[PDB]
């Protein structure tokens, strides 16, 4: 492992530069070395790779050694931060996986996929995300009481 002044490595640098071949080989060596590594702002490989542009690095990176389920500094899960970035394949494939398994195990601020998808105008993601999250948490009890119809 080698890095400079910033704590970012070649996995986060190749994961955000559309280098999916070299991010697949470096994602395999980094997948054996630092697959569960996060950034300085807790941007993990599923979080930063599923955050910037990458769906193939989230599928190949989440396929080899990164199981479905993560948590950021603000408890943003992979389905939650996938819904926070308005991603369709990341929140759809993340909601298809049984990490929270209902998409209703919310964050620390109640930021489930229905809350973050409902507050941001992400109803294309809140169709399936609030289909499971309304299959468990249709009465989405938030902290301020702002549910889907209330927020």
């Amino acid at each position: 492992m080698n890095t400079g002044m910033t704590p970012l490595m070649y996995a986060t640098k190749d994961n955000k530069t559309a280098i999916m071949d070299r991010m697949i080989e470096l994602g395999a060596d980094v997948g054996a070395r630092n697959n569960d590594n996060y950034n300085v702002l807790h941007i993990a490989a599923m979080y930063s790779r599923e955050d910037v542009v990458k769906l193939l690095l989230t599928k190949r990176g989440v396929d080899p050694f990164s199981t479905g389920g993560s948590r950021s500094q603000t408890a943003v899960h992979l389905v939650s931060s996938r819904q926070t970035g308005t991603a369709t394949n990341i929140l759809r494939a993340l909601l298809a996986a049984a990490g929270k398994d209902i998409r209703l195990k919310a964050d620390g601020r109640g930021k489930i996929p229905l809350l973050l998808a409902v507050e941001s105008g992400n109803q294309s993601m809140c169709r399936e995300l609030l289909a499971a999250q309304t299959a468990e948490q249709l009465k989405a009890t938030t902290a301020n009481g702002d549910t889907a119809l209330h927020l």
